[PDB]
């Protein structure tokens, strides 16, 4: 009942059936607690990820406007850009990507392989910038010049993280609650927290469907201080768009992303090696490896509410493995 | 259903209309998304591993042993499954093209092998794969492990049962939504081809199955597919009378080397549909499908189903060149 205003928003279908929610018996054995995983890395468009959920809503909205071009921004190895470009090609929309190099690498695989490779396959128009210092303004500058060519453009923010985009993860929460019914009583849910729409959609959904479940966002780019107001605004705007309130507090851990966004760290790469070796599951150096390292330290240091089951949201990211090898 | 099987896939994989590609080609083209199986970037081999690794467990094996190219998709999938189950994986690898290109050597599927803690054994050539795996199975057993051997591509009669299963999905998914005329799959180690051959003969007898070869001539390949076809049919107490159809014009200059038509097929599907093929298998098979339209080489000009057998992580190994 509580989330029924969701059907008011037009949406496309890119996924179809609920993504798998699987027990991780070997990781659970090693960690000493029940770990489950939500497999949003297996969404069926061009190597999947958390963004296909958001794009179902955003692109549906783009088409309502009669738009024929999608314009977004991110890192050279951004998964969002890649899923956006894939969806654009699929629909015969044009796509324009404002890309940056957030880490100052000159490594050829970072510059040319992985997610950046696939963008050329989708015929993405690539616009390089020194830095995404003001992505929203920079995207509007780009859309103006693109509009001048006669294109009918639609601006998708970094990570598709607007209140409309985040509706995909309100919907994920409905899936998750449905799959967990009578099978597992969850205590905690862990997801990486970057552009913030995934965290925020899940925050709203879980508050209304699974009140007593603790949602933990592991930051990938920012301190709790910088990040919390970003999640809160989406949460609040999302709630209002669904005619609900949201009084849940937002929870964030920021101890797992140093030296900074897009830079691999030891605990992240050890989490990647753990999931691969024990579960045959592929994480990534930027997002999920670092999120999972937070889950692990969280168990180690007893940072969760209790000792009960934890759901890790696999938000994708694997193609970046190939861009980060051998280094930088 | 008389064979023990492990659950690696679950729900039937999508079967989709490809409207933009259909528009461009002037033919109705559908796709079977076996690239979207949920284990370590998927592929056609997981269908086979459901039967093969179930068999391994029945024998109380603690180690999976298989063979392939450095960038073999099958090796990668076997290792992922091995990891997931707490089995050791030993892989026998060759460099089938003599490249020194770093991405082919260490990126793509070969990078994942290290993540899955795969024990890597290098060999000069897989000249007799069945024999060399058996020599390796002896060595590893001598160290105190209990190995189970999986052939190249897991293409035994038992493994190919995965693709008789796939046919069931296809048959259910295609009716009533279309009036299919032709099916196209890449034909390599022959497990995927022969399994679909048995299944489609019985389930959709009016459809033409075409295997585009990726490593051999029609003369070298046809007995391979026919033999598996007969072996599979026997173990299911069925008779398989149907012809095997093979086109071999689409893989020069050899296995694991990309060609222009294949890369143009990779580009075409990515740009028109947001679908990713690969330089070794599906790209070359799709090029075969496209040329069949220009040369009017299909039995009739009706709907075609392409079987996406996976392969995409190879893109990252093959870039920027080999
Ligand atoms: C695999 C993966 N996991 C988690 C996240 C974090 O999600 P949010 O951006 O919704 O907070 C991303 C985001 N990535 C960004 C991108 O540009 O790709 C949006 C920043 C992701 O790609
Ligand atoms: C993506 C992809 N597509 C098609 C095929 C051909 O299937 P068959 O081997 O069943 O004929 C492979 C094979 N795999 C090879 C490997 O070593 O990876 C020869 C097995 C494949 O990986």
């Amino acid at each position: 009942m509580p989330l029924h205003h969701l059907t008011r928003f037009p949406r496309l279908e890119f996924i179809g059936a609920p993504t798998p929610l699987e027990y991780l018996p070997r990781l659970s054995d090693y960690l000493g607690r029940e770990i489950y995983i939500k497999r949003d890395d297996v969404t069926p468009i061009a190597m999947g990820g958390n963004k296909l959920r958001k794009l179902e809503f955003l692109v549906a909205d783009a088409l309502r406007e009669g738009a024929d071009t999608l314009i977004t921004a991110g890192a050279i190895q951004s998964n969002h850009v890649r899923q956006t470009a894939a969806v654009a090609a699929k629909l015969g929309l044009h796509c324009v990507a404002l890309l940056e190099n957030p880490i100052g690498t000159t490594a050829e695989n970072y510059l040319t392989n992985g997610n950046r490779l696939l963008l050329d396959l989708f015929n993405t128009q690539i616009e390089m910038c020194d830095a995404l210092t003001d992505p929203d303004a920079q995207l509007q500058t780009l859309a103006t010049r693109i509009e001048a060519q006669g294109f009918r453009p639609y601006v998708i923010p970094v990570g598709g993280s607007s209140a409309l985009g985040a509706m995909g993860y309100v919907e994920s929460a409905l899936e998750i609650a449905q799959q967990c019914e009578e099978v597992v009583g969850l205590s905690s849910v862990v997801v990486a927290s970057g552009s913030a729409g995934t965290h925020a959609g899940l925050a709203v959904g879980l508050e209304h469907l699974m009140p007593d479940v603790e949602l933990i966002g592991v930051t990938v780019s920012r301190s709790v201080a910088e990040q919390k107001p970003k999640v809160i605004a989406l949460q609040q705007a999302i709630a209002g768009q669904l005619a609900l309130t949201a009084t849940a507090d937002i929870h964030l851990w920021d101890d797992y992303f140093a030296p900074g966004y897009g830079v691999p760290n030891d605990a992240g790469m050890e989490a990647v090696k753990l999931l691969a070796s024990l579960e045959g599951v592929l994480l990534d150096p930027v997002y999920t490896g670092k999120a999972m390292a937070g889950l692990i330290d969280g168990i180690s240091q007893k940072r969760f509410n209790d000792d009960g089951p934890i759901l890790f949201i696999h938000t994708g990211g694997a193609p970046a493995l190939f861009a980060y090898h051998p280094h930088v």
